[PDB]
């Protein structure tokens, strides 16, 4: 069981040993699509790319390519997409992927800016009566409402495709308060905020996968979608203690190179499933 295997680890200070277990272990798998020349300025960080075998396709016959993974956990039942924050020239390519997946949310554990440097492109708007216009992938975005938390924002929006007049209704889930540095003290608003992502509907099958995103789309949105499966097999399993972090970690790091970008997430992963099983148990 996890809660003596953290006592251990966190008694010991072995946190960036296991951390550097995991790093040795994890899989290596070819990303020749992200490194061609032309998806150059697709990718905000030179070092963080979606392996071919699990990228998204974008269906534009010119370009295909974004910065985007398929996580499949095929034992939970969940799919995620992991993408990072979009750039001032894929913002039309996110929404047409969220289109084209029919995905129901977006999650989104960044500021647009935290330690005075832009992580994210502003992709949705931010009054009702001035909506967003993509050109390039033809769609329309309108802000519906917006309920600000103390800890996230929730808001609807209403994305059109102008293409075919349809419209869908998106809800995008933003936490808004994952400090600049480290990781926040206590998991319980984290938690929270995953019980509200899951309330939605966002999460469940007859949906698209979610899109989750921070600024590279590995370190936070790593610890959402972790959290969640960890916590869903926890529910599913004859013995709840079955089920390892590692492991866990190991298989969906198959589907994306990174995910928990440091020792103090993994150890926050750790505390934030140890905390949520009090809840499922
Ligand atoms: C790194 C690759 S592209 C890029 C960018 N595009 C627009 C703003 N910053 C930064």
């Amino acid at each position: 069981e996890m809660e003596k295997e953290f006592e251990q680890i966190d008694k010991s200070g072995s946190w960036a040993a296991i951390y550097q277990d995991i790093r040795h272990e994890a899989s290596d798998f070819p990303s020749r699509v992200a490194k061609l020349p032309k998806n150059k300025n697709r990718n905000r960080y030179r070092d963080v790319s979606p392996f071919d075998h699990s990228r998204i396709k974008l269906h534009q016959e010119d370009n295909d390519y974004i910065n985007a993974s398929l996580i499949k956990m095929e034992e939970a039942q969940r799919s995620y997409i992991l993408t990072q924050g979009p750039l001032p020239n894929t913002v039309g390519h996110f929404w047409e992927m969220v289109w084209e997946q029919k995905s129901r949310g977006v999650v989104m554990l960044n500021r647009v800016m935290e330690k005075g440097s832009l992580k994210c492109a502003q992709y949705w708007p931010q009054k009702e009566e001035k909506e967003m216009i993509f050109e390039d992938t033809n769609l329309k975005l309108t802000l519906i409402s917006e309920d600000i938390k103390s800890y996230y924002t929730v808001r609807q929006l209403e994305l059109e495709n102008l293409t075919t007049q349809e419209t869908r209704e998106i809800l995008h889930f933003h936490y808004t308060t994952w400090p600049d540095f480290g990781v926040p003290e206590s998991p319980a608003s984290f938690l929270n905020f995953l019980f509200k992502v899951r309330e939605s509907g966002s999460l469940s099958p007859e949906h698209g996968p979610v899109v989750v995103h921070c600024s590279a789309g590995i370190g936070r949105s790593g610890t959402f979608c972790l959290a969640d499966t960890c916590l869903l097999l926890m529910d599913k399993r004859k013995d709840p203690s079955s089920v390892d972090i590692k492991k866990v970690l190991l298989e969906m790091r198959k589907f994306r190179m990174g995910l928990i970008q440091t020792a103090d997430q993994l150890r926050f992963s750790y505390l934030a499933v140890i905390e949520g099983a009090k809840f499922i148990m």
